[PDB]
Formats: structure tokens, C-alpha cells, sequence
């Protein structure tokens, strides 16, 4: 919405820039008005055929007499047209290169410009301009617009100009050469606009529709796959896939919907383009037999109009374009106009020298740019003596920062005065003053160079001698030289990760290089290993008595020696003096101390298409004769001209036309059914595959096991990403690309024989120049990209080192240097500055060759379609066939090229999509083997298990595990923390095989028992138990399928689960409906639910995972109570967190790093001590 006015824009176009955009514009406009002048001529020409046309079947007389002057004037008119047509040819050459090449040289000089400038503001803004703002966007915002811009002042602008001089230049020979017929195609105009209009109100709704369908379907799978370990112990996955099959079926009927409206509305609007087409011409026609015009002329000036009516649409992009790169340019601009109070860049000011480090901090009240919301400085008083080192301790805000935040003057205090020696702070050059002073921080930060060029960012400068001696005098010089490359090794975010005290060390000698009188240290020694802290602590005592210093730490083994100390309450200075004095004091600070003390073949895919048989032979036999219908347009064109062009005697002419008219018309309607239908065949033919695809993918999804499912790779989301965007994609590659594909192979197949079998060599010769140019077309478009993507590299490059300089920014201000990111970042630039003016080159000689080559080959055309085939018998009337036939067929392969990328982003969508169905299981719910047994009783054995995560291999939980639960009896399950607990109830329902081991339940083996009928038999109960949307009686019946349950039997299941108050206070009782989406509830009562769902199953096993883990008060009171009358008549494994509610349990067995430790009733492991007793203990007393 904020926009910049178009001269302020420009602001860095001078002298060349200017006459460049000049001389372009200029070359633009002409460039644009040699198109309807090529048209002009095409009318002459014409009338030169025309003239010769109707005394040449005037005749029916004399013969050789028509060889000379018929032919004399062709030859003198022909030679004349075509020497013109050259004449064109090599203008559009020139003008087209000037075109590119200049706006291209403008857009590489303003846009350097515009970055360096650009750079160079961002480093200058003061820094509570940055703690306004998002640093991230803002150099996001940097590469990202400034390349807006880029594009903005570009040859987009000669394009514009352009397509005005096309437009103008059109209309105005449409007019001239005749007002009616261009009044007649103004007329028609709006008709076209509106069906295009049409277009627009469809696809934007309908768009939605199917974005809003199967975000329905895939609502289903998203709550399913999120939900499906809850799925797979209920064994609901014949269900789910039900349902999923329900939604697709639904999405598919909308789809086809879509497919019919969709198809009406193209084929209506191709009639409606081909009538009025068809129409302007029938009324072009009635002006030729008036002998009101040349026929000849209604050529030119309804090409010359039509032209230039399009342009219009051809302009309108440019327009945008400039239209955002203004837009982008505010924000930009914005910075750059943008002055500081506080500027850097600034000369001006003191410079004091023999500065003696008398520093006085007087009535400072300060705020951080959070302003009033809190003011952490409410007045101040501080003096630091020079030589003296004063040190500052606090409990919070660590207003004792903002001290150190203010003498660098990276704010200005609201009101007081910070006054270094006797003069005030801001009466001195920033610069210097922050020469003048060092500064070393707790987080220190390397730049990525050698660790001479970090120590060189102290003073740009500087030999290794100094280098030496200062890492030396930071004693760090030992450590250093140990590691290798000695000076030139690395350091960063990427590579040479190292201690910290090292390179907190390595901040201490690059401040050292600096030699400042004044320094500044907060909490340096803070956030870092005792040991070292000791290492570091050496060096900072080393960096200080040659000056005077400030310094702030939580560390009190450091201050002691400070000659002030000095205590803050409220941002109120309190205490001041030596320690002793302040111990004396007992305040603050006593306080503290005693505190601290891809491509392939893939047919199959095709294969499963070939359910239809059918709909594809309809679709491409239908295709095919649009294929043969197209030229024909082409053929009644050829001879709506040409028997008028070829006419003779007259009175015969009038009907003909009208015959012609009639006839061009026709292959318009039938073109509607045709279309429609190759549409509608392949949609239906779309639809019903995204139905069997999505099926047999989601289906082929249920089978996989919990393995699968826990895999980072696969999380549901990205499994329903990957479920949607392949069956879409297969789609239209199965689709439109290749009834189009198709349609127009027939189209030039079609095309060729006609123009091939009326003209011998003269379409031999079409074809040789049609693909050449085609591929000419094609290799610029590649050498773009290339160079696109050579570009992207090298400002990839300079922007990665301007990412560098602004995201450590608050650290190269203290210590200056913004000059070195400047110079860096112009090195950097200089590179795609040159590349810049390279590209203005390229891209002017390919545009140009594509377009002198388009105009040179028509020269071709008639030069050689007149000349040595029109002296010879064959005829202008086919000549305008071929010209028509040969090109549309080519510019309907154009097509191929267009839709080639659909093919491979299809391809490999199919890729994935094919594997997915095919991988198996070591687990398959699906297998109807293993053995149902026929006895009811559950024991459980586990034997000697042991178990290793497959996501995580590491750590293993279960090693040697060996539990016995007898029917009928309560197994409690204790552990000093994990899964261990809860993998004994993974495994039980086989989420996973144990890797060696073993677990039975009857006495048979898990292993070799049906995957389906082992589940069947278990009352698992989980945490929080995920609800789908539905009947809550619909999620109680969930405990039981192959079967629907009763009403009574649901009910009885709710009695069970006391979860009854509830359902009967509803309005909706057992069909209301839950999960969030109908309705909200507590976790009490979905934990009931789940209860019930469980002990609906009737199952001989319940297992209870922690149950109440989520709950609170009465609830966990209730639902315990729920959970306690559940089991007792059944075989159950209870891993609950409360060992009071455990203490009537069968048998409680504490698991220890997947070893059994102890085990028995409750008294007799409380007659024991360990951990157990350890377990009760600490909760029962917590």
C-alpha cells in the first residue's frame, strides 16, 4: 500500500543512466511499431496477388500474355515487399539488442548502487533502531527487494513501451486504413473480456472447493494417523479406511462437477472467440463486395487492430512489475534517507588526547526502547576515579549493564549526563569514543576468519608482532599455538568450535590490540567453567592497570581487589566503598555475599489406469479429430481469402463468402462438443484413479507397523503432505498435458500433409526454419536460467557476509570496524557488478537473434512461396494455407515444451507414491494366519526379553526381562522412570517383536499368534485417550468390531465406567458429539470414555498406562474408583504413578534398567528395603 514517487526512484540514474533509458525507450517505441508496419505490408502485397488473381482468371482467353505482365508486376512488387520485409528485419535486430542491453545496463548500475547505499544505512542506524526491529527481516527484507527493484527498472520498462508502440502503432494503422472495421472489433472487444472474466469468478471459487473437499478426507486421515496406535490396538483400520473411502467417494463426485462446469466454460469461450472472429470477418467481406475496400487492406487492418488490442494484455504484467518495485522501494528508501542522532559515521567532534579515564555518571534516568512500560534507571550518581577500577553488583534488571550500555553511548540517557574526563560524552566523535574505549562481553563472538584477522579487527593496522604479544599478554598465546595453522587457523558459527574461555581469551587480546584507556567488562567471567575462569581471570587482571575500568559480574572472588564497589536497588544507587566498609555497612552487598557464601519408467501406474479401457480411446479419438479439426480452420481461411483473392469474375464471389463464412462457423460449434468431451473423458478419468491411488496408498499406509510410524522421517503430517500432492500430481500428467499433447500432434500431423501435399518444397523448406527457431527459442531460455543461477550464487555469497555483519551487529559497533564491513561487502559486490554488465550483453544478442530470426525466416516465406513457386503454376491461396497451417502447428508444439516439467514433478510424485504400496511389514494386521486359539484364560509370560527401540538403538530399556501374571489377578508395575513400565505394554499388544526373548500369553507365543486376534483380547487404556469425532457411543462401540454393538451393551459399558452422569444430562445423550469438534469436555469423563471403549471388548486383559497421569482432585478419586472396579474379575497389567492406589495390587514388580529387581505383594516388599520402600517413601512423605 505505501508506494515511493517514480523520481525519487531513479535517484541513483545520472548522465548515462538517463540518455540509456532514453535511447532504449526510444529503440523500444520503434521496435514496437515495426510489428503492425510488417502487417501493412502483408495488405500490399496482397493486393499485388490480388490484382494478378482476378486478370489472371479474367482471361479464359489468352495464356502467354498473362506470363509477362502478370509476372513483371509480381516481380517488381515482390522484390519491392520483400527488400522491405529485410529492410525490417535488420531494424528489429538493432532496436531489439538497444532495447535489452540498455535497460539491462541502467538496471545493473542503479541496483549496485541502490545495495551499497543500502548497506551502508543499515550499518548506520543507531542501535536502538535495532532493538525496534526484526533483524532477521530485515536482511530477508535486503536481498529479497532490492531484487524486486531489480526487476522493476529492468527491460520490463522497454517492454512496456513496447507494447504501447505496438498498441498505438496498431490502432492507428487499423484507423487510417479504415475507420468501420476497427469501430466493427472494438465492438466485439467486451464479449472476450467478459468470457476471460468468467474464467477468473470459476477457478477462484472453485478453486476453494476442492481445497475445501478433501480438507474434509483429509480431516479424516489426519485424526486417524495421529490416532492410530489407538486405531491399531482397536483394530479399527477396516473402518478408517471406510471412511476414508466414503470422503474420496464424495470429493470425486465434486470433482466431476467441476470437470463438467470446467469443461462448458473453456469450449464456450472458444466459441465465442471463433464467432466473433469468424463474425469481424463476415462484416469484413460484405465491405470488400461494396468495393468499399481492398481486400487486401481488411487483412492489414484487422491484423493491425487485433494486434494491438492484445497488447494491451501483453502490456499489463510490465506494469505490475514497475508498479511492486516502487512499493519495494519505500521500505528501502526509507533507511537510506533515514539520519541518526547518534550517527558513527559522523566527523565531528572532540578528540581528546592524554585522555586521563575520569569518568562521572551524573542524575542518569534511562529507559530501554520499551520505554514507558518500565524505567529501570530512576535517577543515578557515580563517580570512577581515574586508574581506579570500580565494580558493580546487583540482584536484577542488571541495571549495572546499562552503565556499561551508556559510556559506549549506544543511548543517549533520557536525562543526566555521563561524562568521561571532565568534557560531556556526546561533545566527542562516536568513533573515537569507542576507540577509546574496549569492551568485553559474556557471550564473545568470532567472525569467520583467521584468528590473526579477529585480533585484526581491533585495529585494521597491525603485524603479527602485535598480534603476538597481545594473545601473549592475554596468555593466550600457549594455547593457541598448540592448535595447528598456528595464527591462520579458523573460527565461527561453522568449524573450529572451541572452549569458551578460549575464546573469551581471544576477545581479551583482540580489546587488548585496541589499547583503549577506558575499559568495560560485564560478566565476562561469568557463564564459564571454574577452571578456566581462572585462566581468563589472569588475563583480565593483565588487560587492566594501565587503565581505568568499570567492570560487572555475578563473580564476588573478582571484586574484592576493586578499589569501589558499588551496590543498586531499584536503579538507585545505595552503597559505595571498599568490601570491608560495605561489610561494615551489612547491606546489599553483605546481603549477597551470605547468600552466595528421478526420471524412470513407471507404466504400472499407468497399468492401474487401464481400469479404464475405455474413457482414454473416447477422450484421444475425440482429441484426435480436434486434432484434424483445427487446421481446418486454417484450410477455410486459406480459401475465404483465397477464392476471393482468387475470384475472377465477381458475381460468383458474394455467394461463396457467405458459403465460407457459414462453414468457418461450423467447425466452431462442433470444435465445442469435441473439446467438452476430451475434457470431460480424461477429468472423470482423473477423478476416479485420485480415488483408487489415495485408497491404495492410505489402505497400504493402515498395514505398517508401529515401527514405521514412530520414524522421524514419517510424522503425520508429512504423511498426509505426501498422500495429498501425489495423487494430485499423477493427475494431471494422466491428464490435460496429454490430451493436449495429443490434440496437437494430430493438430501439426494434420497441418503437415495438407501444407506438404498442395506445396512440393514449399513447406520443405518452412520445416527446415520452424524447429531452428524453436530451439534458438529454447537454448535462450537455458542460458538464462544458467546465468540466473550463476547470479544467485554470487550475491548468495556477498549476502551470507552482510548476514554475518548484521547479526552480530551490536558487537562490530563496539568495536567499530563498519568501515571493514563496508569495503567487504563492495569486494563482494564487484564481482555480479561485472557479471551484470555481461548479462545486458547476452541478453540483448539472444532477444535479438530470436526476433530477426522470426522476421528474416517470413521474408523466406513469400520470397520463395513468390519467386520460384509463383513463376511456376502453384498458387497464392495456398501459400496463406501453409503460412497458417505450418506455424499454428508449431506454436502448438510450443505446448510440448510447456507442459514438459508437469511430466517430471508427476514422475516423481509416482516415484514415491508406487514404493508406498509396496513396502511390507515385519507386523501385518492384514495376514489372515496365526492360530485364534479357543481357551479363554490369559496368563502373560515374558521371558528373558530384551528390547531396543528401532528409532533409538542406543539405550536399551528392556535387558533380561522376566514377568508372570496369572489370570484373574492384578500385575502392578514399578520403575524408577520410562517406557520400561510401558513397554510391557507395548509389546503384549506386539507393537514390536522383542529382539531376543520372548512373551506368551496362554502359554503359546505372541510370535507365532494372529497380530489381530492377540489385540482382540486386550482392554488397553492410555494416557490421554484420543477420541475421534463421532456418536461418543460411536467411540464406545469402537471396542468391539466385525461387530456393531447394542445399545445395551454401550449402556452397560457407561454403567461400568460411571461415566453415565454425564450421558444422561446431555441434550444430546448418546449421540452427542465429542472430540472438539461438535463438543468439549474434561479429561475425567474421556477417560471414562476410554474405560469403556476398553471393558466393552469384554477383554480377558486389561492393561492401564498410566491412567491418571492428567487429572486432578476428585476426578483421579472417581476415575480411580472406575478403573479399580474394572479389573478384578480380569487378568490386568496396571503401570499407574500412585503407589497408594496401588498397595492392593496381586503382585507389584519394581523393574529396574529392564531387570526385574524386586517383586511381591505389597507387605512383603515393604518387609524388605530398597527401592520399593524408597518409591512409597518419598511420595507418601511429598
Amino acid at each position: 500500500k505505501p508506494a515511493v514517487s517514480v523520481l525519487t526512484m531513479f535517484r541513483y540514474a545520472g548522465w548515462l543512466d538517463r540518455l540509456y533509458m532514453l535511447v532504449g525507450t526510444l529503440a523500444a517505441i520503434i521496435h514496437g511499431v515495426a510489428l503492425p508496419l510488417m502487417m501493412l505490408i502483408f495488405g500490399d502485397m496482397t493486393d499485388s496477388f490480388a490484382s494478378v488473381g482476378q486478370v489472371s482468371k479474367q482471361s479464359t482467353q489468352m495464356s502467354e500474355a498473362d506470363k509477362r505482365a502478370m509476372f513483371a508486376k509480381l516481380e517488381e512488387e515482390m522484390t519491392t515487399y520483400a527488400y522491405y520485409y529485410t529492410g525490417i528485419g535488420a531494424g528489429v535486430l538493432i532496436v531489439a539488442y538497444i532495447q535489452v542491453s540498455f535497460w539491462c545496463l541502467a538496471a545493473g548500475r542503479q541496483i549496485h548502487k541502490i545495495r551499497q547505499k543500502f548497506f551502508h544505512a543499515i550499518m548506520n542506524q543507531e542501535i536502538g533502531w535495532f532493538d525496534v526491529h526484526d533483524v532477521g527481516e530485515l536482511n530477508t527484507r535486503l536481498t529479497d527487494d532490492v531484487s524486486k527493484i531489480n526487476e522493476g527498472i529492468g527491460d520490463k520498462i522497454g517492454m512496456f513501451f513496447q507494447a504501447m508502440a505496438t498498441f498505438f502503432g496498431g490502432f492507428i494503422i487499423g484507423f487510417t486504413r479504415g475507420w468501420k472495421l476497427t469501430l466493427v472489433i472494438l465492438a466485439i472487444s467486451p464479449v472476450l473480456g467478459l468470457s476471460a472474466g468468467i474464467w477468473a469468478k470459476i477457478l477462484s471459487s472453485f478453486t476453494d472447493k476442492e481445497l475445501h473437499a478433501y480438507a474434509k478426507a483429509g480431516a479424516v486421515a489426519e485424526e486417524v494417523l495421529a490416532a492410530i496406535r489407538t486405531v491399531i490396538a482397536f483394530g479399527g483400520q477396516k473402518k478408517e479406511l471406510e471412511r476414508y473411502n466414503n470422503n474420496l467417494e464424495e470429493a470425486k463426485r465434486l470433482g466431476i462437477k467441476k470437470a463438467i462446469t470446467a469443461n462448458i466454460s473453456m469450449g464456450a469461450a472458444f466459441l465465442l472467440i471463433y464467432a466473433s472472429y469468424a463474425l469481424a470477418f463476415w462484416y469484413g467481406t460484405s465491405l470488400v463486395i461494396s468495393k468499399e475496400y481492398s481486400i487486401g487492406q481488411v487483412l492489414t487492418v484487422f491484423f493491425s487492430v487485433l494486434i494491438g488490442a492484445f497488447s494491451v494484455g501483453q502490456a499489463s504484467p510490465n506494469i505490475e512489475a514497475f508498479a511492486n518495485a516502487r512499493g519495494a522501494a519505500y521500505e528501502v528508501f526509507k533507511i537510506i534517507d533515514n539520519k541518526p542522532s547518534i550517527d558513527s559515521f559522523s566527523k565531528s567532534g572532540h578528540k581528546p588526547d592524554n585522555i586521563q579515564g575520569n569518568l562521572e555518571f551524573k542524575n542518569i534516568h534511562f529507559s530501554y526502547p520499551s520505554r514507558k512500560e518500565v524505567q529501570i534507571l530512576k535517577g543515578l550518581n557515580l563517580k570512577v576515579k581515574s586508574g581506579q577500577t570500580v565494580a558493580l553488583v546487583g540482584n536484577s534488571g542488571c541495571g549495572k549493564s546499562t552503565t556499561v550500555q551508556l559510556m559506549q553511548r549506544l543511548y543517549d540517557p533520557l536525562d543526566g549526563m555521563v561524562s568521561i574526563d571532565g568534557q560531556d560524552i556526546r561533545t566527542i566523535n562516536v568513533r573515537y569514543l569507542r576507540e577509546i574505549i574496549g569492551v568485553v562481553s559474556q557471550e564473545p563472538v568470532l567472525f569467520a576468519t583467521t584468528i590473526a584477522e579477529n585480533i585484526r579487527y581491533g585495529r585494521e593496522d597491525v603485524t603479527m608482532d602485535e598480534i603476538e604479544k597481545a594473545v601473549k599478554e592475554a596468555n593466550a598465546y600457549d594455547f593457541i599455538m598448540k592448535l595447528p595453522h598456528q595464527f591462520d587457523t579458523l573460527v565461527g558459527e561453522r568449524g573450529a568450535q572451541l572452549s569458551g574461555g578460549q575464546k573469551q581469551r581471544i576477545a581479551i587480546a583482540r580489546a587488548l590490540v585496541r589499547n583503549p584507556k577506558i575499559l568495560l567488562l560485564d560478566e565476562a567471567t561469568s557463564a564459564l567453567d571454574t577452571e578456566s575462569e581462572a585462566v581468563v581471570q589472569a588475563a583480565l587482571d593483565k588487560a587492566r592497570e594501565g587503565r581505568t575500568t568499570i567492570v560487572i559480574a555475578h563473580r564476588l572472588s573478582t571484586v574484592r581487589n576493586a578499589d569501589v564497589i558499588a551496590g543498586f536497588d531499584g536503579g538507585v544507587i545505595v552503597e559505595q566503598g571498599n568490601h570491608d566498609e560495605l561489610m561494615r555497612e551489612k547491606g546489599i552487598y553483605f546481603k549477597l555475599v551470605m547468600t552466595q557464601t528421478p526420471p524412470a519408467s513407471f507404466w504400472r501406474i499407468l497399468k492401474l489406469n487401464s481400469t479404464e479401457w475405455p474413457y482414454f480411446v473416447v477422450g484421444i479419438f475425440c482429441a484426435i479429430i480436434n486434432g484434424g479439426l483445427q487446421p481446418a480452420f486454417s484450410v477455410i481461411f486459406s480459401k475465404v481469402v483465397g477464392v476471393f483473392t482468387n475470384g475472377g469474375p465477381p458475381e460468383t464471389q458474394r455467394q461463396n463468402s457467405n458459403l465460407f463464412s457459414l462453414l468457418f462457423l461450423i467447425l466452431g460449434i462442433i470444435s465445442f462438443i469435441t473439446f467438452f468431451l476430451q475434457g470431460f473423458t480424461f477429468g472423470k478419468a482423473g477423478e476416479i484413479l485420485t480415488k483408487r491411488l489415495r485408497y491404495m496408498v492410505f489402505k497400504s499406509m493402515l498395514r505398517q507397523d508401529v515401527s514405521w510410524f514412530d520414524d522421524p522421517k514419517n510424522t503425520t503430517g508429512a504423511l498426509t503432505t505426501r498422500l495429498a500432492n501425489d495423487a494430485a500430481q499423477v493427475k494431471g500428467a494422466t491428464g490435460s498435458r496429454l490430451a493436449v499433447i495429443f490434440q496437437n500432434i494430430a493438430n501439426l500431423g494434420t497441418g503437415i500433409i495438407i501444407s506438404l501435399i498442395y506445396g512440393w518444397q514449399l513447406t520443405l523448406l518452412l520445416l527446415a526454419i520452424v524447429p531452428i527457431i524453436a530451439i534458438a527459442g529454447v537454448v535462450e531460455m537455458k542460458m538464462l536460467s544458467g546465468q540466473a543461477l550463476k547470479d544467485k550464487k554470487e550475491l548468495e555469497g556477498s549476502g551470507k557476509i552482510a548476514t554475518e555483519a548484521i547479526e552480530n551487529f551490536r558487537t562490530v559497533v563496539s568495536l567499530t570496524r563498519e568501515q571493514k564491513f563496508e569495503t567487504m561487502y563492495a569486494q563482494s559486490l564487484q564481482i555480479p557488478y561485472r557479471n551484470a554488465m555481461k548479462k545486458a550483453h547476452v541478453f540483448g544478442i539472444t532477444f535479438s537473434f530470436t526476433q530477426a530470426m522470426m522476421y528474416f525466416s517470413y521474408a523466406a516465406c513469400f520470397r520463395f512461396g513468390a519467386y520460384l513457386v509463383t513463376q511456376q503454376l502453384m498458387t497464392f491461396e495456398n501459400v496463406l494455407l501453409v503460412f497458417s497451417a505450418i506455424v499454428f502447428g508449431a506454436m502448438a508444439v510450443g505446448q510440448v515444451s510447456s507442459f514438459a516439467p508437469d511430466y517430471a514433478k508427476a514422475t516423481v510424485s509416482a516415484s514415491h507414491i508406487i514404493r508406498i504400496i509396496e513396502k511390507t511389514p515385519e507386523i501385518d494386521s492384514y495376514s489372515t494366519q496365526g492360530l485364534k486359539p479357543n481357551m479363554l484364560e490369559g496368563n502373560v509370560q515374558f521371558s528373558g526379553v530384551v528390547f531396543n527401540y528401532p528409532t533409538r538403538p542406543s539405550i536399551p530399556v528392556l535387558q533380561g526381562l522376566s514377568l508372570e501374571v496369572k489370570k484373574g489377578q492384578t500385575l502392578a508395575l514399578v520403575g524408577s522412570s520410562g517406557c520400561g513400565k510401558s513397554t510391557v505394554v507395548q509389546l503384549l499388544e506386539r507393537f514390536y517383536d522383542p529382539m531376543a526373548g520372548s512373551v506368551f500369553l496362554d502359554g503359546k507365543e505372541i510370535k507365532q499368534l494372529n497380530v489381530q486376534w492377540l489385540r482382540a483380547q486386550l482392554g488397553i487404556v492410555s494416557q490421554e485417550p484420543i477420541l475421534f469425532d463421532c456418536s461418543i457411543a460411536e467411540n464406545i462401540a469402537y471396542g468391539d468390531n466385525s461387530r456393531v454393538v447394542s445399545y445395551e451393551e454401550i449402556v452397560r459399558a457407561a454403567k461400568e465406567a460411571n461415566i453415565h452422569q454425564f450421558i444422561d444430562s446431555l441434550p444430546d445423550k448418546y449421540n452427542t458429539r465429542v472430540g472438539d469438534k461438535g463438543t468439549q469436555l474434561s479429561g475425567g469423563q474421556k477417560q471414562r470414555i476410554a474405560i469403556a471403549r476398553a471393558l466393552v471388548r469384554q477383554p480377558h486383559i486389561l492393561l492401564l498406562d498410566e491412567a491418571t497421569s492428567a487429572l486432578d482432585t476428585e476426578s483421579e478419586k472417581v476415575v480411580q474408583e472406575a478403573l479399580d472396579k474394572a479389573r478384578e474379575g480380569r487378568t490386568c497389567i496396571v503401570i499407574a504413578h500412585r503407589l497408594s492406589t496401588i498397595q492392593n495390587a496381586d503382585l507389584i514388580v519394581v523393574i529396574q534398567n529392564g531387570k526385574v529387581k524386586e517383586h511381591g505383594t505389597h507387605q512383603q516388599l515393604l518387609a524388605q528395603k530398597g527401592i520399593y520402600f524408597s518409591m512409597v517413601s518419598v511420595q507418601a512423605g511429598a
